[PDB]
């Protein structure tokens, strides 16, 4: 049930338009019973733990669900960028692991070198009672991210694959953006 974005004026995934802004379970994901929806202006990913998408290691993210922006249809010039950051939100502190593969017209794939993890101790209580942690993936963690970010002839991201694992059946991602 993915939905194309309606407003991508911020230049990054803020999910403030009520859509999944292109994200849905990837066709090549080893796990499919994962719900991906927009809830309260964020991308809510449900049932990761119950469905076995709970590998939190640096190298075995391959066991987790793959979520990609197949119907995003927009693009982000990331020339010179070195970081892919995002907010991870949950009703309580959780453990979350994420690996990423940004994609471009001429650079369709690169095996991530490692997944980045945020643990319960990294989550901060917010005014609304929920918890939030910042997760950052660098060009040093994703070869294809580095390839696109350093290719002056094709530094435009046109899709992206995220490997997501967690011990929680309810987490959300928000403000997924590329920065220096
Ligand atoms: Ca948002």
């Amino acid at each position: 049930q993915p939905t194309a974005p309606k407003d991508f004026s911020s230049g990054f995934w803020d999910f403030n338009d009520g859509t999944t802004q292109g994200f849905g379970v990837n066709p090549d994901s080893p796990i499919t019973a994962i719900n991906v929806e927009n809830a309260n202006n964020a991308l809510k990913i449900s049932n990761l733990n119950s469905k076995g998408s709970n590998d939190l290691s640096e190298g075995n993210f391959w066991a987790n669900v793959r979520i990609s922006a197949d119907i995003w249809g927009q693009s982000i010039n990331i020339y010179g960028d070195t970081k892919l950051t995002m907010d991870v939100i949950a009703p309580t502190p959780v453990n979350v692991s994420i690996a990423a593969i940004p994609q471009s017209s001429t650079h369709g794939w690169g095996n991530p070198t490692r997944a980045i993890r945020v643990w319960t101790n990294n989550f901060v209580a917010q005014t609304d009672g929920t918890y939030k942690a910042t997760l950052t993936i660098s060009t040093n963690d994703s070869p294809n991210f580095n390839t696109i970010a350093t290719d002056a002839a094709d530094s435009v991201v046109t899709n992206m694959i995220l490997f997501v694992g967690s011990n929680s059946d309810n987490i959300s991602l928000d403000n997924i953006k590329f920065t220096k």
